């Protein structure tokens, strides 16, 4: 399956199915670039790595770059090792970089991309299901500084994705499901029927065939991009993809590597649900909707939360990664629902403001 | 005197006059931004640093931050250590990033400034009179990798732009010879008959009141935006703004920090005419013309050409089919040479050397 993506006028093709990479030749022209520079943290399958390269060596010389895995290396300065290793391998205005890997290694190689000479092409080989199915569905690039994540980073759209589905089918079910976490955050926050699959296709252990992650990724494609095609930069009603990342953003740093970005993010829709509905905006039915999906993936089931209470808070108001979330003294902005596929609007904008009293409130009480 | 400068759909206001610093509250509201990084490189006069820093103040905090200057240190890890410090300070997505400097102070602030959150304000204050009249009139940013200069940047707008022309009127005769080069290079590509100046105004001393050089930003403005408010990525039409650039690059690097970017693109448009005129696309007079407009700034006095033509055509084949590289020529002063559609037109490698080697 191939699908045409396009951030306003900036287009690219999607292609995502089994061994799509032993297809490439039909989807990039013969000679559109003159060398393929792969870039891949240390973290990525070299299985993945290798077959990659082969497939894009039919078309270009290929080039493999690794890079130090992990947050602590998500940085200006492994970027530019990189683009120096690059142009010692006399990459040039023709080459493109080749991002094999997640959404850490996207990130990086898109950072890199969009700089050298003033950007050159960004193809992404997504190995992660939430890589394939939410982080290449963005143009924002970004990496970390010492005082904090995604700090620096622009906006810089890919010429060509390839997710092949076999390799995320065969992927860490705990990886699956936290992709499978913004999948069911996509289900909550947007109204849908363009969906080709139920709520019975979704099992616990997190385990698909390449067949039924095609089909995710197919509705995911349709869901972000109703939005984001017209919204590129994420900053008003591509606010919704936050759905319970205020709150999920805090936990995830205060578990410190604990809990995947999924997990954080399933538990801050829970809380963002309760909230809404201890606001008058939400019925319980609509709470009751968010445990239900929630559960068919398994997302609330395992999840080692080891932090207390206050390390949580810190993390929430000393967060500089999205603008305008403490507002007054009083009220954090948070993007809330009126119920199952009703985004809640105050003043024409997705950020309600909600006091720091319900807030500390849901984060004390857990699940 | 205030111009609106817009790329595309992006616009800011250009103000340059004496003292105009003392007027920014005219320009600027309050509320707008909660705080004001003023970078500016060592090499930049500290009067002018704080005195810009003591005007700033006058609207919100102003920290100051110096990196060391010099080409050598234009890179990526200035950048990350700028921004570093300017998160330290409380830096947020209402803070604004000043540029005191010229063309490399702004470079290093426009990268820094473009991905702070991903992007926050940039505001120039250029001090050179090449900043001023030219890479202010571009929104490409850039810093060096060890590999070659310029290779990591991106394209990105500021929100205001202050020349005082009392500053650039004092600034060193050979800086402001720089940025004359660009403007000759100006009046050689472009067709204007409405100047608000002639020839008889250029002298070769760089010498010229604050007036003079508020007239030539003018100049700069109109000739430049004409072009790029549409061709905002330098691509097609825009292209002509690199005239003199192909061969001026390679020199400029062949002398090691011996000429400045004007002087080498000056010689760079010498070698670029001769070059039309052996492809039988420039008449001799219009070659001359190049001479003669060029010496009316004293371009070609400082200038040692201390390089053999081997050390500057070796840059030039390393600089980012086989026996061609693209040039901008003209057919004539004002007229741009098409080729094929493009401003870009193939010239022989072996052309190129020997014109390198013949000299001027
Ligand atoms: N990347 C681009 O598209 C682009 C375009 C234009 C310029 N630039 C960069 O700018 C540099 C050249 O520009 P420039 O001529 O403005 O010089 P510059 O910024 O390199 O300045 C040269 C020297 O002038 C000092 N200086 C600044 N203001 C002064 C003043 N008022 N009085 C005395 N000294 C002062 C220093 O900062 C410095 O030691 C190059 O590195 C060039 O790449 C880049
Ligand atoms: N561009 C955007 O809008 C955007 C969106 C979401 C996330 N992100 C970024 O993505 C990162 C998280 O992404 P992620 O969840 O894809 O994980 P990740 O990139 O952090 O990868 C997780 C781990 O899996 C490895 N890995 C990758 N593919 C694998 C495979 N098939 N089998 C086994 N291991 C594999 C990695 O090397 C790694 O150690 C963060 O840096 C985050 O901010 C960016
Ligand atoms: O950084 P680059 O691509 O080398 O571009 C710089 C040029 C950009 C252009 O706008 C200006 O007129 C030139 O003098 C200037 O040297
Ligand atoms: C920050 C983002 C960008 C947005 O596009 C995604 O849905 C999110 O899940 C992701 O965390
Ligand atoms: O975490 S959210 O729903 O603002
Ligand atoms: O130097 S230019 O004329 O290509
Ligand atoms: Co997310
Ligand atoms: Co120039």
């Amino acid at each position: 399956t191939t699908k045409q993506i396009c951030f306003a006028d900036r287009c690219f093709n999607f292609a995502f199915g089994e061994h799509v990479l032993e297809s490439v030749e039909s989807y990039i022209p013969r000679d559109e670039f003159d060398q393929y520079i792969m870039i891949s943290d240390s973290g990525v399958p070299d299985s993945i790595v290798h077959y990659a390269a082969e497939y894009f060596g039919k078309l270009a010389p290929v080039h493999i770059l690794r890079f130090q895995g992990g947050e602590e290396y998500k940085t200006l300065s492994t970027v530019t090792n990189l683009q120096e290793r690059a142009i010692a391998l006399g990459a040039n205005r023709r080459t493109a970089i080749v991002a094999v890997g997640g959404g850490l290694t996207g990130n990086v190689a898109g950072v890199a991309a969009g700089m050298m000479f003033r950007g050159i092409a960004l193809i992404h080989v997504p190995t992660t299901f939430l890589a394939a199915s939410d982080s290449v569905l963005s143009i924002k690039q970004a990496v970390n500084l010492t005082s904090g994540k995604n700090l620096v980073g622009f906006y810089y759209p890919p010429r060509f994705v390839f997710a092949d589905t076999r390799i995320l089918s065969e992927s860490p079910p705990r990886q699956v499901k936290a992709g499978m976490c913004e999948l069911v955050k996509n289900m909550l926050i947007l109204e849908n029927d363009n969906k080709e699959f139920t709520e019975d296709d979704l099992n616990s252990a997190n385990v698909y065939s390449p067949k039924q992650l095609e089909t995710f990724i197919n509705f995911c494609i349709s869901a972000k991009m109703s939005v984001l095609s017209e919204d590129i930069y994420e900053k008003k009603k591509g606010l919704i993809f936050e759905y319970g990342h205020t709150i999920g953003h805090a936990i995830e740093l205060a578990e410190q590597g604990g809990i995947t970005h999924g997990e954080a993010i399933a538990v801050g829709m829970i809380y963002a649900a309760k909230i809404a509905n201890r606001m008058n905006l939400m019925p319980e039915h609509d709470v009751s909707a968010h445990y239900w999906l929630l559960n068919k993936i398994g997302a609330l089931q395992d999840i080692p939360l080891k932090s207390d209470p206050d390390s949580i808070f810190h993390y929430l108001i000393h967060d500089n990664k999205r603008g305008y979330i403490k507002l007054d003294e009083d009220n954090l902005g948070m993007i809330l629902l009126s119920g199952v596929g009703k985004p809640a609007m105050y003043n024409q904008t997705l950020l309600t403001p909600v006091r720091k009293t319900l807030i500390k409130e849901v984060i004390r009480e857990g699940l």
